[PDB]
């Protein structure tokens, strides 16, 4: 809690005065001096109302774009970053220094040729707004370069269209795009195929290539180990879901029924899903489990889990298929618990330097527990169209 | 043509006279007083065209973001719109009463003291232009929260991306995804299953879930019906398409061979696909309907949408794989005709009200008629980078 | 290189004019004449750091937005940039005129009146940029119209969203997406599709009508020839999957068995991945090559692309899943060489004239060698929503 408001007061108390310097510009002069004021006329009460109409502009602004809470931490320095705030920082300084001495220093400066001044602060800071957009979301509106994100273990790939931006930018967006887009990663199928190849192992410059090539023309006769299993596992599979199928729908009849008997019990009192759910989840528990093990999904999804997402469908009275689906087949991060996901451990390896902006022919790659994902970008052709 | 027309006036005579009030501003002093004029120089001469450039640019940017039909009904009232016109009208009522008080009440005034006031408007209004791209578009370019979206009748789960938005917003980015990235809707399938589950409805606490725990696992021990007649009929689907293909590719032999026949009558003068069409649809009709009749899709499929497609192919030169994907399987909303999607029953249900933003963990509903879908919204997790 | 130099020094000079013309108005007075100023005071200073200021920031946005090379070519001339740069043009050379007529043509126009005059063009220059963004950018954000994107050859049909653009623009868009989006363009399919269909050729109104619908009655009645050999070849092309991964399971054992045996060798000193892939490259080999003959995919995959991409994957240490996944299924054209794809022999067909905006019911093509992409543009339907 200290800290939050540690953080939260240097940015509060640097935007509070930055944005009042312009009231203290013109609330100065009239209590350094009284007699000596010229006649100021109307061109500063004309002034003064454009500038307060700026200030609150300049407040919407910058509570719609700025105010906003932090989403990823940047490994390096962020430039642009660093430039808005050292351009905003001289911005401020040179203005006071400048108010300071070449003002404050005689019995000069009359309240007419002040007020001018005022209005050029607001008229120039929002302009450095206008930069802060700039920098930021409008540089990579254009899809100039093109990422191809293929992951290390199961070989997932995707494709994304990106802008000028920096490589650790680059892979910030891949990242929040890995959620989304490519599918959970399953260890155990990391682990079959370990065990597959791990009998080769156990079982055990042109001579040795004529021999392994010569091993591989037997091989390549030998049976067809694989395909066979293969469309066993399947069948298996498909028969399971059929299961599956046929105790989820069972289980939604009894869940109307159960809703039909408690409607006469009491009107317009509906019951709470918990209980229907605690009743109705062990008919198809064991059809559940069963396709959970011949899916090697039981990791992900919990007891608990299925429990409060029966209790959602019964809330919205989704059909049975829509409760199957979401353990049909594996999909996005997202969907499951926060816990299965951890956005701590990545780390990024490039050979050039973070900063530096996206070229065509640049590797990167996202690294995490057990697995990595390989970033290829590429620059988009030069299409040339004619007229027929 | 009424109601368009009290409804452009509104817009067109507000917009302008806060186009020409620099102008009335400007061109006020001189045709009040005559022979009080003071030396202006040319200061004012200077501003002029300062000012003109400034409004050219202010029309160029109303009329390129903001002279535009309206897309969608909000069904309460926008925070951002009504923020926008509540300061236009305070920013324009304002400068009037200043004008009309400070200015047109006494003999005073000066003109060169007018233009610099005059310039501060353009200066000011195009700000407020400024603040409407950040409340409307620059908001919402941060992806900020995830959507998932889930049908309640076929289950259909889709991902998006969206920035800080309200309820209402988020709803309708959803819905004009949906007609684009969802299959189109089928009642056909939940009808079969509906008559499916009818089947334990017509054959019809520890000890009754014992009870039906063992029912369960009896069942889980019959037979499985559902595996089988799923095989025979992808079975009969892969041979219906296949037919369709032969007969396709011998329509589209027929095609050529009757352009062929048709160049000698007369060169330069290609026929109207409309007859080609009518005399080809004979040949396919019979394995269309089959198909139709097997994958459910006959309602959706009319014979003059045929038609149009297939002369639209022929316009194009389409090969006959174009032709019969379009009818292969279920595609999304927008291919099929303008009857089939409507717009006008969309309902939104939520706990939370929608004038507010997106936040973690709430859930709302998109209801239309007999199909809903229910939208869950997280937040992104603070992803943590490090440099190895 | 001479082109690209007197490309850029047309953009480089005008640019630094056009940038410096304030200072040239505010170095040129005291230049011109000395004896006759008038005390500035201190509203010059004040201008001149302000003045300083907004030329950074203009600096610093035309560098990060405009500041980038040319992505593609418009076969006719661009609406939005050439009024740009008219407008450009003119807001300059009048400026000029203006000084070199009304100050530089009599003993007046004093510094202080100057000055204010120089701010009024970076504060209406930079309005220009502010517009700059808007006709480019701003304008396609709203997603206006939906594009329907369906390929002539292999029929691939893709749907995008697009805001207020012109044919071009939209062309280009989809042009852009089709390399990331469609999958790679095979000949194969075509090919043997024509020799199906040349059958028909080579063994060759209502009577003409019956006639033909009595054939395809009996031709239904006929032998499903596809559908058998569809299963064959999808039999034929699993076994060989199968065969291939094998093969590429016990070429990444090699691989580690080798890099092992090296570790003693020499240790911190890693071998380069450039003969162990020539050297692992014959064992699967011919399992590759059976893998592309059955797939059609020979002339994509060279040997000396597969070389690079094995050595890639041992560099990265890549699964062999991820390996077998790129030859796999075709996919998209970014994956393979600059030599595959062809960005000049595209050609836009429409009716309407080019330069035209988006409009609902238009019809275009995109035309290149031997294939076409024929794009639909629709509305999106006016949404009405309702809390209940
Ligand atoms: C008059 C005002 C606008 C001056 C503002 C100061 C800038 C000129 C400074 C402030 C932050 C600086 C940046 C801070 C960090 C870096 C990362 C740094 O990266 C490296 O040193 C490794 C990459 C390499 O080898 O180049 C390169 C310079 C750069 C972009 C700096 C460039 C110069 C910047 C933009
Ligand atoms: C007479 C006066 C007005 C001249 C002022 C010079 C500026 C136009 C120069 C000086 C320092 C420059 C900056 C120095 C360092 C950086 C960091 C640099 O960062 C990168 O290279 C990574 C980001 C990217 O990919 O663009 C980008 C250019 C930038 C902002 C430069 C932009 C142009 C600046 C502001
Ligand atoms: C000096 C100028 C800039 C004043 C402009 C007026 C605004 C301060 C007003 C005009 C429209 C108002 C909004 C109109 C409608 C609503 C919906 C309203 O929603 C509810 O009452 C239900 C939700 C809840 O329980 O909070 C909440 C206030 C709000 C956002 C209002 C907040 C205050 C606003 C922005
Ligand atoms: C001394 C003077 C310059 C003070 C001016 C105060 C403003 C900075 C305040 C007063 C009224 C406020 C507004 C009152 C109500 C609304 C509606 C409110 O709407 C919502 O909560 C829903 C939209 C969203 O999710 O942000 C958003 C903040 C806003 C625009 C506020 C923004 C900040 C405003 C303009
Ligand atoms: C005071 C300043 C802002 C004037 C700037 C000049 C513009 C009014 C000019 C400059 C470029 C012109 C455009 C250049 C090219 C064309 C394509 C041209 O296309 C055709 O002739 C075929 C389409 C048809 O049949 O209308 C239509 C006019 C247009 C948009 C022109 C419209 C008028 C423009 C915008
Ligand atoms: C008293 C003075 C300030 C009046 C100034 C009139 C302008 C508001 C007009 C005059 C010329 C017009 C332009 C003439 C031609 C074109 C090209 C035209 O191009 C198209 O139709 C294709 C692009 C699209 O789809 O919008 C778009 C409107 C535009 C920019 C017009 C925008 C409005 C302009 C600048």
């Amino acid at each position: 809690d200290c800290k939050r408001y540690l953080g939260l007061t240097v940015a509060s108390f640097l935007g509070l005065l930055v944005f009042l310097t312009p009231i203290a510009f013109i609330l100065l002069p009239p209590i350094l001096w009284r007699d000596e004021l010229e006649p100021c006329g109307t061109i500063c009460e004309g002034l003064f109302i454009s500038m307060a109409f700026k200030l609150l502009i300049l407040l919407i602004g910058t509570w719609a774009l700025f105010f906003r809470k932090r989403r990823a931490d940047m490994p390096r320095v962020f430039v642009f970053r660093a430039l808005l705030l050292v351009l905003i920082f001289l911005f401020v300084v040179s203005y006071w220094l400048f108010y300071g001495v070449r003002i404050l220093d005689s019995r000069d400066r009359n309240y007419q040729g002040i007020v001018q001044y005022a209005v050029s602060l607001v008229d120039a800071l929002l302009f450095i707004h206008y930069l802060a957009i700039v920098l930021l979301e409008l540089r990579q509106l254009q899809p100039m370069f093109t990422l191809q994100v293929v992951r290390s273990t199961d070989g997932e790939s995707r494709f994304y269209s990106l802008g000028h931006l920096s490589i650790q930018r680059a892979a910030l967006v891949v990242l929040e795009n890995y959620y989304k887009d490519f599918t959970i990663y399953n260890p155990n199928l990391l682990t079959a195929s370990k065990f597959r190849a791990a009998k080769h192992m156990a079982g055990l410059t042109g001579q040795s290539r004529a021999m392994i090539a010569a091993a591989a023309r037997r091989r390549d006769s030998s049976h067809n180990e694989l395909y066979y299993e293969e469309a066993e596992h399947e069948r298996r599979v498909k028969k399971r879901k059929a299961r599956l199928v046929v105790a989820v729908e069972e289980a939604f009849i009894h869940i109307q029924r159960l809703q039909a008997e408690e409607q006469q019990k009491a009107p317009g009192e509906v019951m709470d899903p918990r209980e229907a759910a605690q009743a109705i989840f062990p008919s198809m528990a064991r059809a559940l489990q069963k396709y959970l093990r011949i899916t090697r999904q039981q990791n992900y999804h919990s007891m608990e889990s299925i429990l409060q997402h029966l209790a959602f469908c019964i809330t919205n009275g989704m059909t049975p298929k829509a409760f199957l689906e979401r353990y049909l087949s594996a999909g996005p991060t997202l969907q499951y618990d926060k816990d299965r996901w951890l956005s701590t451990q990545w780390r990024l390896v490039s050979d050039e330097a973070v900063t530096n902006g996206l070229r065509d022919g640049i590797v990167f790659v996202l690294k995490c527990l057990d697995f990595s994902l390989v970033v290829n970008v590429k620059k988009i052709p030069f299409i040339i169209l004619s007229e027929e």
